[PDB]
């Protein structure tokens, strides 16, 4: 009881501490949208050029969940290597799940570097395949409409997976497991929310999304 509830309320806590962009600010910015002429511009950059400021905005995301596992309730008790292997595993996950926030299905747009753009924007990477299955996912996540609540919940379990390979103390990990799906699945169950847990996407499909380039981001500055 009491406990769980507890521990509803810090999880929400450590999210609304750590989120990259406020919510009202991506809402209010959904009518500034990239011209023509801005898209071209982007479309006209180098392949090098593109992925280098693409990575530098997925570095500057990771470290605002790497804030958000420091804040998690057992997450800094859990031995350095552990810590390591699920920000390793996890951190472009939550990244991903967060983005629906900045995606506006309205008009299958994303923030980018301060405005709303299709994913022709970002035609420049040469991975368009990857851009479009990341806007049909954001599109299908948006549907759930999820609280801020419930996005603190998900993107929580999201990272704290006793599957990782590489853990050395595997049962910590499935002890704080254990107690944030209990969190999570009291919420959904006293707001009659549970329906939700069905849609969302298999662990399979964040971690294929998230991983197709990692080798390519480290030569990225
Ligand atoms: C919404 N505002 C922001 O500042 C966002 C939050 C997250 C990143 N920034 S963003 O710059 O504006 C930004 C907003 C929208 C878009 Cl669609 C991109 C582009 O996305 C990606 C492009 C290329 C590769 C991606 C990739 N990846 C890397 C290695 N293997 C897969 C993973 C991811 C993902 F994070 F997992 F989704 N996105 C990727 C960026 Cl960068």
């Amino acid at each position: 009881l009491t406990e769980i509830e507890h521990l509803v309320q810090s999880v929400c806590k450590s999210y609304r501490e750590t989120c990259q962009l406020r919510l009202e600010d991506l809402l209010r910015q959904r009518s500034n949208i990239f011209s023509r002429e801005e898209v071209t511009g982007y479309q006209r950059k180098s392949m090098w050029e593109m992925w280098e400021r693409c990575a530098h905005h997925l570095t500057e995301a990771i470290q605002y969940v790497v804030e958000f596992a420091k804040r998690l309730s057992g997450f800094m008790e859990l031995c350095q290597n552990d810590q390591i292997v699920l920000l390793k595993a996890g951190a472009m996950e939550v990244v991903l799940v967060r983005m629906c926030r900045a995606y506006n299905a309205d008009n299958r747009t994303v923030f980018f570097e301060g405005k709303y753009g299709g994913m022709e924007l970002f035609r420049a990477l040469g991975c368009s395949e990857l851009i479009s299955s990341i806007f049909d996912f954001s599109h299908s996540l948006s549907a759930l409409h999820f609280s801020e609540d419930e996005i603190a919940l998900y993107t929580a379990l999201v990272l704290i997976n006793a599957h990782r390979p590489g853990l050395q103390e595997k049962r910590k990990v499935e002890q704080l497991q254990y107690n944030l799906e209990l969190a999570f699945h009291h919420h959904l169950c006293k707001t009659h929310r549970q329906s939700i847990l069905a849609k969302l996407p298999p662990k399979g499909k964040l971690r294929s999304l998230c991983s197709q380039h990692v080798e390519r981001l480290q030569i990225f500055q």
